[PDB]
């Protein structure tokens, strides 16, 4: 779709649901719902406050989101900035990765940051529930990784930085986010 109001809305429905009632859940954004019904939870959320139906599957709830953030016409992050984002998980410092990124989130238009804020902060409760749904940060990022950031020389051997910028987003979403800049 696109980042307008009923993509927020398509996020906040299906970040809710995954909260309220399957954050328990293993492999909880790993493991793919049926194609079939995803897209059907899809239509329905596009157009006609409201909460999904209890009669939706939690794999069918965030395979819907995944598939709604690959269909946007670019990546989240911005194809404009992936390569800044890259370069900054590259550091050797570990706090000048969290600055450099920091800094490059800030610059970001609201929308994509608006909706990188709720799916970070989101993705970090699911984080510290990994002991039960075993979706660690790390196994997030691999999911996520390829999801906001979409990727042909020799850069193949970039795309594992691209998992670790998701990481240090959901470790310090907190100072990311609600604060500004150094």
């Amino acid at each position: 779709a696109q980042l307008d109001s009923i993509g927020f809305s398509i996020i906040k429905k299906c970040i809710h649901a995954v909260e309220t009632r399957g954050i328990n859940e293993q492999g909880l954004y790993r493991i793919v719902g049926v194609n079939s019904r995803v897209q059907k939870l899809l239509s329905i959320l596009m157009d006609p406050e409201t909460e999904i139906c209890a009669e939706w599957e939690i794999k069918t709830i965030t395979s819907a989101l995944k598939t709604y953030l690959r269909m946007l016409p670019g990546p989240l992050m911005m194809y404009q900035f992936q390569r800044s984002f890259i370069k900054a998980a590259k550091l050797e410092n570990q706090e000048s990765r969290v600055s450099e990124i920091h800094s490059l989130v800030h610059r970001l238009p609201e929308k994509n940051r608006q909706m990188l804020h709720l799916l970070m902060n989101h993705l970090a409760k699911v984080a510290d529930n990994h002991k039960q749904n075993l979706m660690t940060v790390a196994n997030l990022g691999v999911v996520f990784g390829p999801t906001l950031l979409r990727p042909t020389v020799a850069a193949i051997m970039d795309i594992k930085f691209q998992n670790i910028v998701i990481e240090i987003l959901i470790e310090n979403h907190e100072k990311i986010f609600n604060t500004v800049p150094e």
